[PDB]
């Protein structure tokens, strides 16, 4: 019927406004008639001054307090006069004023963003609680300026509005394990009130890292002689993940053809023996070694072992042909031809044969190997009635090996 | 001089005829008592002179006398005493297809995680065959399955091995773990098997974010309910295992306005945190989160509304009032009075009654505005004063009321 409207919060005892004047009726009348103003229910914000038929405020108003979320903020009086009994209905209107700054529940939100999450994604934040409505309650979000993130405000919801966190560029956990960040809410009134708090981010490891090798090759050599347990050489791995995603799974990839006697440790990455070598049987090995991650990623190197011979064969003396007895003037007479073998490789197979000087037999080098032992001219049965020839062969190998072989020759 | 004979012959079978070749007649080398050497180890070959022929001695196993190395040639030097002379001849045996292709473990085992790219390579264990060349092995098959394939790479200094090749992305929702046989082929003829058990287990990866198991929750509260208890339990289901499996709720309240409701990150049981009131908020409405521990995430809405209880009694208050009446007033006012009920619906209903009986009749101005009246001219010699007593309650349950009391003295003007 009859609305005046006043500001939130202002002052008691001001003057509301002119009731006498537009309702209509002189001053005398209200004073006559005992006018009195009742709100219906609760305390009363306005007192009606009869002597000058003002009607005035007797207490603060706070909008957020008699009408909260409510809008717009009407209050119902009734008016009365006594003789005879009359009713006048007014309305007061609070405006609402911008007295609450907006502020945020928790001081800081912690979120957990996997190092696999795509571009574009949405997250929802917190809100910053107003009391206030309307251009004087929240109506801006920004966040502290950065590289990966933006903020965008939705006016969603039946009332105000709330902040939306929006991804744009892809999160690497290896570049930035954890991110933070400031919220701000701002204000629509002039001037705006802010109201900021933390936003921490911490990006969740991922397996997007394949594990990879120190050395890509490796080179190492054993002697053919070594102890089933010997180290023969340790490779390893590294992975930029972490956790589950970073250990790393050692296992080997022998040749195709021909089982091998190395076997390696699923954890230290340990090659050792499995078993005996020899340099004349397997005189190279090649071998991949691979790094499995927990989660399926691999990465491959290559070893190479060079086995070195020792020479642990001595000096083999076989004999082709041999004449158990011998002619007394036979000339350039040939006793035996024999011949030597060494599979040790290098010098330490090479090898050189000696007989005593002092006799009269010579051992003539006619082939690879192959020697003939013999008498130079004729000899004399009177002088020596038997020979008992000894024959001493040597490889040039460290250390020596030598080898005898003794035979007897009845001239 | 070079002869082939195949690998693993029999013992005593006939090598060639050294004497054709070399340019002599068998009497000479019965008479020079030709002899055959090995240069170095046990000798193969036997040189029959009494016919001038070259035959085995032993079983030569290539694989025992060459290895890896071919093709394989053993040097003999065969002698002749008188005059001394020696030929030099050369023995190579041919390989033969005598060992099957055979892998090293019964079974292997592979972990491939579900967000594995195709076209991906993954290595596999080779089998190992003594034997070189067409009699190794020449080729790798897969037991028939959808996502992967086998490809044979001729890499390293000699033979081939199995690489393994993936066409079809892999998904551990609908299948856990794979069993595949892997076969080697041997190129010989007829070719030689040997098979081995493939086990691929498809390691748990984040992709699968965590759904709510209703879109809505409309749950209804009293306004007198205490601190601890238990409003409504929410619910998500994740496809996901282990920390991509677990999930973490929070609750959104309205960004305008506190509230008193707390959730439970496990649980997900939505409590009080303080007390309720009909009179001040009649309606909550939030949003539950789901959480995944990688940071995937659901969504759902939460409704509360409160019940009214008729816990607050009628209000009455007195505007204007008369002390005493007239004699001979009619229609006299005595007074002027207002009532109020903060409750809503029939709670916050009231009706005020007095007794019928005495003159005074109170009359409905507005809403819940009444002026007490009386009814008629009064008399003053028969009744000196007047017990009133205006009693009001509102129409909830239970009832609440609320009653004044005001004593009237009607006075005459004299
Ligand atoms: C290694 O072995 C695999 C499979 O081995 C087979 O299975 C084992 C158990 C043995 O039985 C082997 O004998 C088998 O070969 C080979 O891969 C595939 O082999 C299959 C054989 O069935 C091929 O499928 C056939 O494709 C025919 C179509 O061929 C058309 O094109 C050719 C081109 O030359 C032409 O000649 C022909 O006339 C057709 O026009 C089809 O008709 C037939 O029914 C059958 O389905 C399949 O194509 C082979 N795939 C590949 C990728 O090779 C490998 O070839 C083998 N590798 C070697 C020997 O190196
Ligand atoms: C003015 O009149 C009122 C109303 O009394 C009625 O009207 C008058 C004209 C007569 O006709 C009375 O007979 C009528 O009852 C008086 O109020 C009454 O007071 C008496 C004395 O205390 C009450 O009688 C007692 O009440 C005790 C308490 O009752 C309470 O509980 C009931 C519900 O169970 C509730 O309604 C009431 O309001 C109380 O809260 C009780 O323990 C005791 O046993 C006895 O019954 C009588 O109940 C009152 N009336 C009513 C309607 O309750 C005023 O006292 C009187 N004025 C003066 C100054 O005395
Ligand atoms: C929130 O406040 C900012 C002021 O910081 C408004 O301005 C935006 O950002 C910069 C200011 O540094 C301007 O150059 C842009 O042009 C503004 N962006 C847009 C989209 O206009 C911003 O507009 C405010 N947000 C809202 C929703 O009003
Ligand atoms: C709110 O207040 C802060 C200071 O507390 C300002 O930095 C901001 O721009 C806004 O005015
Ligand atoms: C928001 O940010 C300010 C600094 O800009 C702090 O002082 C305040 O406590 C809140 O964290
Ligand atoms: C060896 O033998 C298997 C069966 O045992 C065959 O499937 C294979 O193709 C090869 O002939
Ligand atoms: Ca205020
Ligand atoms: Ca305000
Ligand atoms: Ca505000
Ligand atoms: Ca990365
Ligand atoms: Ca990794
Ligand atoms: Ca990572
Ligand atoms: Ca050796
Ligand atoms: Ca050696
Ligand atoms: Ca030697
Ligand atoms: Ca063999
Ligand atoms: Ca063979
Ligand atoms: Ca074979
Ligand atoms: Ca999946
Ligand atoms: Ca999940
Ligand atoms: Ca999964
Ligand atoms: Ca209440
Ligand atoms: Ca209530
Ligand atoms: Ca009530």
């Amino acid at each position: 019927a009859i609305r005046y409207s006043i500001p939130e919060e202002t002052e008691s005892g001001y003057l509301v406004a002119h009731l006498a004047k537009d309702l209509g009726f002189r001053v005398g009348e209200l004073a006559t008639r005992r006018a009195r103003i009742h709100h219906r229910g609760n305390k009363e914000l306005l007192q009606l001054d009869v002597e000058t038929g003002n009607l005035l405020l007797k207490e603060k108003p706070d909008r957020e307090a008699l009408c909260g979320a409510t809008e717009p903020c009407v209050l119902h009086f009734q008016i009365i006069l006594e003789n005879p009994v009359q009713f006048f209905q007014t309305e007061l209107q609070l405006t609402d004023i911008n007295d609450h700054s907006p502020e945020f529940p928790d001081t800081e939100m912690l979120l957990k963003i996997q190092e696999s999450t795509q571009p574009a994604t949405v997250f929802l934040l917190k809100a910053a609680q107003d009391s206030d409505i309307g251009s004087n309650a929240v109506q801006n979000y920004t966040v502290s300026p950065n590289l990966h993130f933006h903020v965008v405000t939705l006016s969603r919801s039946d009332g105000r509005k709330y902040p939306e966190l929006v991804l744009d560029r892809a999160l690497d956990r290896e570049e930035q394990p954890e991110l933070t960040l400031i919220l701000t809410a701002l204000d629509g009134g002039a001037p705006p009130k802010s109201g900021t708090t933390t936003v921490r981010i911490e990006v969740v490891d991922i397996n997007d890292n394949a594990p990879e090798f120190v050395q890509s090759l490796y080179s190492v050599e054993v002697p053919e002689n070594s102890p089933l347990d010997a180290l023969v050489v340790t490779v390893s791995a590294r992975d930029l993940d972490a956790g589950i995603h970073g250990n790393v799974a050692y296992s080997l990839f022998q040749g195709g053809g021909g089982p091998q006697p190395f076997v390696i440790d699923e954890i230290t990455g340990e090659i050792r023996l499995k078993g005996a070598l020899d340099f004349e049987a397997t005189s190279y090995y090649t071998m991949e070694i691979v790094a499995t991650d927990s989660g399926g990623l691999s990465g491959k190197c290559t070893v190479a072992i060079q086995v070195l011979d020792v020479n642990d064969n001595a000096p083999k003396l076989t004999i082709s042909s041999l004449t158990s007895s011998i002619p007394e003037n036979a000339p350039e007479a040939v006793v035996a031809v024999f011949s030597v073998s060494d599979p040790d490789s290098g010098d330490n197979g090479r090898m050189v044969c000696s007989i005593q000087n002092e006799l009269p037999f010579l051992l003539k080098p006619t082939f690879e190997n192959y020697y003939t032992l013999a008498a130079e001219g004729p000899l004399d049965r009177e002088i020596r009635e038997e020979y008992n020839i000894t024959i001493i062969v040597s490889d040039l190998g460290t250390p020596r090996l030598t080898t005898q072989h003794t035979i007897t020759v009845q001239v």
